[PDB]
């Protein structure tokens, strides 16, 4: 009583896949099968079941209107054709039989690995800052690696809001941006200065970096009031 | 100077959306141009860009091989091309012009929402049990609704490995599983003991409740060596 499954692989997004499990030892056409996945380091997560012809298939939202379960009875088959990858759908998938009241998954396949696969990273510090108005808020930037030119720019944005440039080229105010508002450092380290804060000036300020042609932000700092 | 923009709303997994962005007050025609997005309560991420036509056009690893950028310069517009959209595409969409070192993103859309969207909840307490050989693990597993028929179940885990079925229908212990492994509960509360650990027995444990059509596992409970 077995599974044995067959595919996997390594694709680029948008591509396809197709898993299949082939079953024995049991009489497949009788069986509900589904199909479990697990990214990295991560949980289990049901992502398909189908069981008889004329009954239901069903889908995780995860993978609805892309992936399709199937089932070849007289090869004792069971398909999962996975089209438009994403890198979120990187994950060890497995086929398990479904044995409901008489055993849950009872039976699983050992597995196959789908990566879909195609960088400075920003950490600020800190995440938030409760600070009252009058204060000094002083915001840390931190890069993986130098952040060539100064090529870093700092955005304020309220609630329901766009982001608003305040400070590009790490120390150059935008139009309007009021003298309290700071930009220095250089290299891996820059950070923003918001001096006798007003209450306009509590919200989330991302960190910026256009030094090359793969742009990312910071996860932003929140300065709200104590 | 304003970019304008439109589209958006709420769609299925699978589905296709696009987006528009039209500008005035600039020379759209030589402009850098890139898609910005927040998915909610998270922080902002790259999309798109495209700048003139002896360019390329980037995108980011997440909507690589689903979305295009486009622009039609003699309308001042710029355009997303969403295709085969998933749940984690949820965001707030910007578009924005990109003035590199003369302003970074200076000028912004005011954003647009697109939702895509098609429950018993296991909470898994403790994350994680730091225990010896011969003592004994405790692992709790919390469904938000009551489990009908008390169909819960739960698996081994160790690296590498497919999960092993210990436990089905709250504390029927499949066949060739320890009685060191015991499963308890009903409605909404359920326990794995694991009496007498042994060094084979320190893994992740997970629980998984298949009362309706849409199963879910807990997050799991890493039993650990002290």
């Amino acid at each position: 009583v077995q599974l044995v499954e067959s595919g996997g692989g390594l694709v680029q997004p948008g591509g396809s896949l197709r898993l299949s499990c082939a079953a024995s030892g049991f009489t497949f056409r009788n069986s509900a099968m589904h199909w479990v996945r697990q990214a990295p380091g991560k949980g289990l997560e049901w992502v398909s079941s189908i069981w008889y012809s004329g009954s239901n298939t069903y889908y995780a939202c995860s993978v609805k209107g892309r992936f399709t379960i199937s089932r070849d009875n007289s090869k004792n088959t069971l398909y999962l054709q996975m089209n438009s990858l994403t890198a979120e759908d990187t994950a060890v998938y497995y086929c398990a039989r479904f044995a409901g009241g008489w055993g849950a998954y009872d039976v699983w396949g050992q597995g196959t690995l789908v990566t879909v696969s195609c960088d400075i990273v920003l950490t600020q510090s800190p995440a938030t800052l409760s600070l009252s108005p009058g204060e000094r808020a002083t915001l840390s930037c931190r890069a993986s690696q130098s952040v060539s030119s100064n090529y870093l720019a700092w955005y304020q944005q309220k609630p329901g809001q766009a982001p608003r440039l305040l400070i590009y080229d790490s120390s150059s105010r935008a139009t309007g941006v009021p003298a309290r508002f700071s930009g220095s450092g250089s290299g891996t380290d820059f950070t923003l200065t918001i001096s006798s804060l007003e209450p306009e000036d509590f919200a989330v300020y991302y960190c910026h970096q256009y030094s090359d042609i793969s742009p990312t932000f910071g996860q932003g700092t929140k300065v709200e009031i104590k």
